[PDB]
């Protein structure tokens, strides 16, 4: 009839991930009554503008030939240091690649992809450049974009040695810093639930109609393979690209967090379900789902061009993984910095494993599994109500876990023994006018 | 711990789409926190026995060229015209092409689709003529049936500048008018959960296994492509057509409604989930499933036979939508009625978006997201309770509201603070012999 | 506020499926207001070492010649029975089939399928030889097990006349016998959900490149097939093969039933979600994930090696069914068992049918649809703390129904009018030790 | 707002509530020559709106009133230059911004 400790605990590191006085980790409060091994992974890199070595191309130049870098191309990302970037970091759901980040010469409309498989994605250290026309870059074009991803190995190699996965939590902070007189630009973040799933697209295979003129035996071969297969499956995510830009993430979502550059932010990760069943690692293609083009059946059509239907574009991004389900997809954008910024990007997500026999996870193993439906309860009420983002330096907030936890935990059912904790006010997040209310009404005064 | 304002407006817009109480439209009880914009669909279509004009062809006839009139062989439908006729609505959870029509010279023992897909299915006001044998018509053939879909082209303007949607309730009303002593036939109408999914059929490849006696470059190429692979992913649905008759609706779903024709029908299409989360618009073709003929596998069989193992028959409708789904599938019967009818079909379909920026929807917009806990608990057990239809005019129900939603919002857990409310009966919707009790044992006079 | 009498019975038959108690059958408990017939079937088989003539080859032998029986190979087998041999058991959730029988010289390390399709899966009666290289074997290889399928035909029977079905519960026994003297081996016996799902697996489509010679009608047909397409869908189950060793499951899974070879088992599965909807029968070709070899595109590579990414191999059984979704996979392990072993096999299943017209099951109908939603979250909240299997004869425990069902019945919620029922404690289910104690700390003395 | 034309596709998006209140239309006329131009772009969410500003401006149309006394009004003083900004009841207000 009340929460446990173990159900406060998991509620704090899962809605706090990187605060201060998260310090052990906690399983999911369902009682599974496995053998579990809770990792947590907390990385941190720094983001600047790249360098000359570190830039690949990704069209046709790279086709078997591993990365090629940039010859003397590098004078047009120059021109791009000339004047104010762009920087959008999107988190997907993927476990090992925890985000992908995007350098822009200026804010786009959207956040494009190519329909061309690219050519070897680099990790994080290293770029690779995109075109301006929305299409893969070799030497010699006109660079549009630099892309990278943020890889975790120790993660893969966990994840290899384990029956069952489950994700806890996760959380990303983006201390920004740039050269006095040059910290302008604003942050904005959102995230939101992408449901992703595994789906093949419909492709035409090569046919063969060849009617021979062959001596004698002219088999006349009229072999019509001109019919719509479905290739490969892959994991794809119904991520909105064309309504990524940051204009309308800001409009759309009221929960969605702005502030000047300055002030970082920090993400905390968020589910979207009441349930985190465990899951066998399978890691797969990712791919982006686009739109379509061909209006096809949308109209009382033929009988043949019922194939050419609505096909949506899905865009392959080349990197595999497996996903956590029912987990929000984050992106947060850096509009106007200087190209002399510094991010220090820090990661911090901690899973749960299902070790098998004879591996190394065995080592490192929970017996305790805990049962705490009113914490589950909380978290899902919860969902809708905190914000997406928090400057990075805003940790440890007061008003969670006796506040907040408790005020959220009668309302569940009527599962209540303490009549009445605190009335909740509806919260104002106005970070960029420092007039922030918390949820009990309580100022906020920038401590960072 | 008591039911909130917004929550009884979702609920009566839900369980009573068409009532006239219901005015102003409201957002799904679940705090959404998301700009949305609720946009309601009222169309009303005058259905009657087609002329000629109207009519088009389906069969190969219409492969290439656009639909073919009916030539001549309109004489037969007139021969149709000189008995009673059978008329079938078919409310898929489609979103456009809210209803699909079906006229019948006579009740037919299932309903039927044809293995070949049709050739520019017809929109309402024309209809789509197939060959009694069960198979698309061309002219000369002998006429089956006539079919129809019924379009809401606003509904695709809007769903085009959309990033989620989400079907809030729908209502189709079916007032029936005939010439006076012309008044026969009996109406049936049923609902009940179709979950549709994605899924591809499994087609054959054609194979080119040419052993060549060519000169010199003889290859002889035995490429074996025989081989099963997926076609096109599209949205099937498991709808039993073999069992979709009247009679077998009445016999199995104790809610079915059954009434004289001249009492119409008004059916509220119900929701088979507690929960409605947002999803992207995505059209895809429709399709059917059918049933298998080969058992394949089911049986001991060889490797080769595994391949045409139990595969159930995919009926494509050649029409393209996304649909609502966890939404029940409803279908109504106007068996023995006279061939000159005239039926007022009104559909009313209230549905939420998340409008992208720069769209018309952005200029529309609710922002008053609502949560309602107690509401939905409420709809999800009254969802086993309600009738599948009412008689066309048994709108404005007395005892929904503060007697039904009321003396069912004690019971989800133990949530009450009013003791007991009323006692809750089981009601006999005899619509028939004229001997219907309410909820609440009131007797039900006929007041239209 | 309080449990009624039916669901205290679809408790009961859900948790205690073989319990003497049960004798009349009860449908779920959620009100579906719809015609069902519910249908118990209840089977036993004797299974003990095979004699030649119930062997068959799996090989290229029985290529299109039906089942080969082995010839004088049979002198390895009886090899085999000179020791102890091992014997899985594995129940997965097809309706028919319910269970999958193998035999091995001695207790392997994973178990093992073959990436060939085996010809003609041998019903119980007779087994099917599998080569000990893990491939399909024919005659004058060396044998590594045998393998069956325990089949119920009535079953098949009625899912054929049926427009939904549901399973209701399902329970296994094993009762095990073996000559004095002849007592030695060990039972492992364990439940986890292994959620399947229908899939298609990438597949290489055989290519026409071909730059012919031919006089004047040199088509030069360079036509690049080889792309990779997606197989026919089939029900995929993620069952963790290599994970399966009893050690592994005695490792990873609390609950998990160990004892004497003697006490035989009893493991009645459980579901693993708290609805249980209805659904058409669909049978499909069902197969078992594997694990991938090569890594793809898990690591930055070109474009071309996106297809063969991680691919996890699907091991195609060459049988087909429908499932029951969301129910555990049972799967135990006789150890060391002696050659002269019989193994009574006793199945109890009990599912509601929703019949069709004209068919032989509305004959047989149960028109009261009762709700309760205290037993389905009392079942629930039980579902992670039950154990997974019981010696054989450990039927009718007395702290079921009135204790454990009590117990756990004011916990839901706060839905309770008895304040305080028993102290539930955690029990000790030490059978190899005698030292067991059940649900509230009383011993359990053998009684069997 | 707008009236929608028949078939127009203002018509799906509709506000059936017509509401009548003089006594805001009054407040609205007397308040149009108090409110100040402009504000600092980050000066929304005004404290002294609302039930202080439009309460002590609601009892002086006519004599319309039921509440005696709300907060006597003095003239405020927007001086954004030199930080020595008053609102409409003397409460100073301190940069947010």
């Amino acid at each position: 009839a009340v929460v446990t400790a173990a159900g406060l605990a998991w509620l704090r590191q899962y809605l706090n991930p990187m605060g201060p006085d998260t310090t052990s980790v906690t399983g999911y409060p369902d009682g599974s009554a496995v053998t579990t091994c809770i990792a947590d992974y907390s990385n941190t890199f720094n983001v600047s503008f790249p360098p000359r070595e570190a830039l690949y191309c990704t069209g046709s130049s790279s086709s078997e030939k591993p990365t090629l870098v940039d010859a003397d191309n590098y004078a047009k990302i120059d021109k791009w240091s000339n004047y104010d970037i762009t920087l959008c970091v999107l988190a997907l759901p993927m476990l090992r690649n925890v985000v992908m980040l995007r350098l822009y010469p200026h804010t786009p409309t959207a956040f494009a992809l190519t329909e061309q498989t690219p050519n070897f994605p680099q990790r994080f250290p290293n770029w690779s450049v995109y075109s301006a026309d929305g299409t893969r870059f070799n030497n010699g074009d006109e660079p549009g974009y630099l892309q990278s991803y943020v890889y975790l190995p120790n993660v893969d190699k966990h994840l290899s040695a384990a029956r069952g996965y489950r994700l806890l939590s996760r959380g990303i902070t983006g201390i920004f810093s740039a050269p006095a007189l040059e910290t302008q630009g604003f942050v904005t973040a959102c995230q939101y639930l992408a449901e992703g799933s595994i789906q093949s697209q419909s492709i035409k295979s090569d046919a063969v109609r060849s009617v021979t003129v062959n001596s004698d035996g002219t088999v006349k071969n009229v072999e019509s393979s001109s019919q719509t297969v479905s290739s490969m499956p892959r994991y794809v995510f119904p991520l909105d690209g064309d309504n990524c830009a940051p204009s309308s993430l800001t409009e759309t979502y009221h929960q969605a967090y702005q502030s000047k550059a300055t002030d970082g932010f920090y993400m905390p990760v968020l589910s979207s379900s009441r349930d985190n069943p465990f899951h066998p690692p399978q890691p797969r293609a990712i791919a982006v789902y686009g739109s379509f083009l061909a209006r096809g059946c949308l109209d009382p059509v033929s009988e043949a061009h019922e194939a050419d239907g609505p096909t949506h574009d899905i865009y392959r991004l080349n990197v595999a993984d497996d996903v956590a389900p029912l987990f929000n997809t984050g992106v947060v954008w850096f509009e106007g910095i200087s190209p002399k910024f510094s991010l220090k990007l820090k990661t911090r997500t901690v899973l749960q494993y299902i070790p098998t026999s004879g591996s190394v996870l065995a080592n490192f193993t929970r017996h305790e599994p805990t049962y705490d439906q009113i914490a589950l309860d909380a978290a899902d009420r919860l969902r809708n109500l905190m914000p997406h983002a928090y400057p990075a330096a805003y940790n440890d907030w007061g008003w969670l876990g006796d506040l907040l936890d408790s005020a959220i935990s009668m309302l569940p059912g009527v599962g209540t023994v303490y009549n009445i904790a605190k009335p909740l006010i509806k919260p104002a997040w106005n970070w960029l006018g420092n007039k922030v209310s918390d949820f009990f009404g309580n100022p906020v005064a920038r401590d960072g």
